[PDB]
């Protein structure tokens, strides 16, 4: 037993119909690997775990993305001195659908470019019912979210406060609804908040 490492070597959000590799590594000696989605079209994926050097591991290759395979990961795996056998449940990694509808209109309220110490905040508007929208720093496993304030005049947006700017970068911005929390909308266009 003990569970096994689950990540996804570019990224969790994968944009229409690309490909993302969810990869099953571990100590533990194992020889076959198992992988569960959730979501809609519940499913699982059957691949033997190769022996990379020291740590066995399994890569499995999530083709054209669709609606249908972004949900809910899980990674299981076992010996077949003993065939049912499975590991303790791996650690859930959604794998998201990026592309799939109008891009959000991303901007910072206090200017891109504000002094340190002088806190940031960027807001995600747009026309369409968007219940929530996500806030893309590109490049950290766990990102941010928040349902979003009803049409203030024709608009949808949702506040993501930052704080004191600090050690700015880069950001993006999708969209969802309460129905399907895994298809996102379009990424909207990059942004470069500054910290002088």
């Amino acid at each position: 037993h003990r569970k096994p490492s689950l990540l996804a070597h570019p990224g969790r959000l994968v944009k229409s119909e690309e490909t993302v590799i969810l990869q099953c590594w571990s100590d533990v000696r194992f020889e076959h690997f198992l992988l569960h989605r959730e979501g809609k079209f519940k499913d699982t994926l059957h691949l033997i775990g190769e022996h990379h050097d020291g740590v066995s591991k399994a890569n499995f290759s999530i083709g054209p993305m669709m609606q249908d395979l972004a949900g809910t990961y899980r990674c299981y795996g076992s010996v077949t001195h003993s065939p049912y056998q499975l590991s303790a449940p791996s650690d859930p990694l959604d794998i998201v659908i990026t592309g799939l509808y109008e891009k959000p209109s991303l901007s910072a309220q206090p200017g891109p470019t504000v002094l340190a110490g002088e806190s940031v905040t960027l807001s995600c508007s747009s026309r369409s019912s968007y219940d929530m929208y996500h806030l893309s720093r590109e490049g950290e496993a766990h990102e941010c979210r928040f349902s979003a304030g009803p049409k203030v005049n024709g608009t949808f947006q949702a506040d993501f406060p930052l704080g004191p700017a600090t050690h700015g970068g880069t950001y993006r911005c999708f969209g969802s609804f309460r129905d399907s929390p895994y298809e996102w909308s379009n990424s909207s266009d990059p942004l470069l908040v500054s910290v002088i």
